[PDB]
C-alpha cells in the first residue's frame, strides 16, 4: 500500500503552527503521519506511532495535553524505534536543540527546519553536513536563508549539474529590507531612519529589540549558509566584515526602548548618506556579498542603481543574484523571506524532497 | 539515497550534447547507468543493461554505431524490463516522442525532458501524465519553460504545501525578450523593430526564420504549460488571444528572407506604441499573462512602468511573476531561459530530483 513517513515537531509558534496545519492538511500519495508534537512542557506522543488524535483542533489537543516533554536523549531513543522512517521538523530557533543535530542524524532521523543555527556555527558541526553515513538521515534547512524561496536548492542543484557560483550578493533580511525600501527609495523621501525602524518595531516586523536586527548578525548568519554552499568555507557568523546599524553609543543600553527614543539622535549620518546616492539617482540597501573567486564575503550598505534589481522590491522582499560559470547575467531571485505561511511552507517543501528520497 | 538507476537519453543535439557531457561528468551518490544513447538514424543502445561503456567520448561511439533506432513501442517494449528504475531522457522537440509519453509512464517508466510537446498539447494527455498512478513513471519537465530556472518545481511545492496562485505572468522567450530589451527602454531611442528583429537574426537570438519566433506560438505553449500548473484547464495553446508580431497577417504570403526585408514597412505601428506608452513612464514587453480567478490566459504586448523588474532586464533573460494566496507580493525570478548549458543542466537537474525519489 501506500508509502509511510512519520514526523516529529518540535515548536508550535507562528511558523510552526502554519506548517502543522499545512501539514495536516497536505493532499498527497506518500503518507505524512504526525507523530510527535512538543511546544514547551506540553507534548502529544503517540506512544503506538499511529497519527496523533488531533482529531479537528491540534491546538485543544496540544493544550489538554499533560505528556511532560521527552528531554532530547530520550526523543533520540523514542523515535529510535519507529517503525516508519522518522523526520523531525525543528519549529525552534534553540541552538541548544542545534546541538542534537549531528546525533539526531546519526542515528538514522532526517530533519527539516528554519533553525539557523546549526548551519552557521563552526564549520565541524557543518561538515556533520557530510552525513554520507548510511546510518545517517537528510539534512535540509531552505527556510534557513530567505522563507521558501527556491534558493538553497537551487544552488545545489546547479552546483551538482556542473555550475560554479561566482558571486552571491542580496537582500536576506525582512525587517532590513523593509527598513532600507521604506527609508532609501527612488522618489524623494523625508522620512528619517528613527522613524522607519520605530515603525516596523510597532508592526511587530523587528526583534522584540530592534537592536538584534540592526547588528547586521542575522543576515551574515544567512550569508554564512550561501556563502559554504557556495565553495568558501566561512569558519564563523562573525569572521568577517558586517556593518551594524546601531549607533556605537546606542550599543550598551539597558531596554529596547531606550534604544529607540535615542535613536532618533543619530538620523545625521544616514540621512546625508541616503541624501548623497539621492544626487547620485541612487538607492540604499542593506546586502550580504559572496565573492567565491577572492574567498571574501561582507553585509552592510550599498547604494544601486534605479534600474537595478535591488531597488524594485516591495514590502519586505529578500532578493538573491547568482552569477555562476554558465550564468553570466545573475538568475536573481526575489520574494518573501519571512512570514509565517511562505516559511512553513518552505520547511514542508523539504518535508517532501526527503519524504521522497526516504 | 537510491543507489542505482538507468538513464534512457533520446537525442544528441545542441541541448542533448550538453546534457550527455555534463550527466557523464557528474559525482554523485546515485550511479546514474546510461543504458541508451539514440539519435535520428543510430542508437546506442545497452542490450543488458549494463553501463554504456561510452566512458566520455559517446559521439565516436555513435557514430560507429550502425544499431538503427528502435520504434518507440519496440524501444519501451525493452526498457520495461530493465532490472533497475528506468529514467528516460528526451531531449527532442518530437512531437512523434511525445505522443508516446503516456506509455513510457504506464510501463512505469520516468521522463526527464526540455520537449514542450506533451505538455503543451491536449488536457487527457497532460491529466494522463499527471495521474501519479502507482508504479507509473514521474514526469519531470523543468526545462519547458525558463530553461533552468526554479519555477515549474517551485509552482509544485507551493501548490503542494496548500498555496493558490492567482496571477502568473512573464517574460518567456529569449529571442523576444532580447528584441523589445533592445527595442523599448526607459531611455527613450530611435531604434526600428525590424532593424531589431534582423539584428537579432544575425546574432543568432533568432531562428533562421524570425516568423518562428514572432508569431508568438512557443510563448503560448510556455504559458499554456504554466497555466495548467495553476488550476486553469487551458484546451490548448491556440484558445486564447495569442498577438502575433507578424506584420499584422501577410504571413503565408511571402518567404524567409523576403519577409524580413518587407518588414520594415509596419514599423510605424509599434514605434508609435513604443512612444505612447513612454510618455507614461513605461516600456514593452512580449507576456504571457495567467489570471486563474477569470481563468484568463493572454499573451502579447503590455506595458510596464520603469519601476517594475520586467523593465531592467538583461541580455534574453526570461521572467516570471508569481501572485498567490500567501505571496500577495510576486516572487520574481529572472536569468537566462535559454542556453546550451544552462536548458541541459534543468533537465539533468529533473533527472537528478527523480533519481532520488525511486
Ligand atoms: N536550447 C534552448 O535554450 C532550449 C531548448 N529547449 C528544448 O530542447 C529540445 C532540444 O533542443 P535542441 O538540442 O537545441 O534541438 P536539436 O535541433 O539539436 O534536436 C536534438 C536532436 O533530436 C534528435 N531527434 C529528433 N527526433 C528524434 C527521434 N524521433 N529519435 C531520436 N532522436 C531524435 C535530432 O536528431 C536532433 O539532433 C527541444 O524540444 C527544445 O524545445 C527547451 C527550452 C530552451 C528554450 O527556452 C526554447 O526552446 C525557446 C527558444 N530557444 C528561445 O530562445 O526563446
Ligand atoms: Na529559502
Ligand atoms: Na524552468
Amino acid at each position: 500500500s501506500t508509502k509511510v513517513v512519520n514526523v516529529a515537531v518540535i515548536g508550535a509558534g507562528v511558523v510552526g503552527s502554519a506548517f502543522l496545519d499545512q501539514l495536516l492538511a497536505m493532499k498527497s500519495t506518500i503518507t505524512y503521519n504526525l507523530v510527535l508534537l512538543a511546544e514547551a512542557e506540553r507534548s502529544l506522543i503517540s506512544k503506538d506511532f499511529s497519527p496523533l488524535n488531533v482529531g479537528s483542533d491540534w491546538k485543544a489537543a496540544l493544550a489538554a495535553s499533560t505528556t511532560k516533554t521527552l528531554p532530547l536523549d530520550d526523543l533520540i531513543a523514542h523515535l529510535k524505534t519507529s517503525p516508519k522512517p522518522v523526520i523531525l521538523v525543528d519549529n525552534t530557533s534553540s541552538a541548544y536543540i542545534a546541538g542534537f543535530y549531528t546525533k539526531f542524524v546519526e542515528n538514522g532521523i532526517s530533519i527539516a527546519t528554519p533553525n539557523k543555527k546549526a548551519f552557521s556555527s563552526d564549520l565541524a558541526t557543518w561538515k556533520a553536513l557530510f552525513s554520507n553515513k548510511p546510518t545517517n538521515g537528510f539534512v535540509y534547512h531552505e527556510a534557513t536563508v530567505g522563507a521558501g524561496l527556491p534558493i538553497i536548492s537551487f544552488l545545489r542543484e546547479i552546483i551538482q549539474t556542473g555550475d560554479e557560483v561566482e558571486k552571491i550578493e542580496g537582500i536576506f533580511s525582512g525587517t532590513l529590507s523593509y527598513i532600507f525600501n521604506e527609508f532609501s527609495t527612488s522618489q524623494a523621501n523625508d522620512v528619517k531612519f528613527s522613524d522607519v525602524v520605530k515603525v516596523a518595531k510597532k508592526l511587530g516586523y523587528t526583534e522584540p529589540d530592534p537592536r538584534d536586527d540592526l547588528n547586521g548578525l542575522d543576515v551574515a548568519r544567512k550569508v554564512t549558509i550561501v556563502g559554504r554552499i557556495s565553495g568558501v568555507e566561512v569558519e564563523s557568523p562573525t569572521s568577517f566584515p558586517v556593518q551594524s546599524l546601531i549607533p556605537k553609543p546606542l550599543e550598551s543600553v539597558k531596554s529596547a526602548d531606550e534604544f529607540l527614543e535615542k535613536l532618533s539622535d543619530y538620523d545625521k549620518d544616514l540621512t546625508q548618506l541616503k541624501k548623497e546616492a539621492a544626487t547620485e539617482n541612487k538607492v540604499l540597501r542593506f546586502i550580504g556579498k559572496v565573492d567565491v573567486a577572492t574567498k571574501s564575503v561582507s553585509v552592510g550598505i550599498e547604494k544601486y542603481d534605479y534600474s537595478h534589481p535591488f531597488a524594485s522590491l516591495k514590502g519586505s522582499d529578500n532578493v538573491i543574484s547568482i552569477k555562476t560559470k554558465r550564468y553570466t547575467n545573475p538568475v536573481v531571485i526575489q520574494g518573501a523571506g519571512a512570514g509565517a505561511a511562505v516559511t512553513a511552507a518552505g520547511v514542508l517543501g523539504d518535508v517532501i524532497k526527503i519524504a521522497q528520497r526516504l
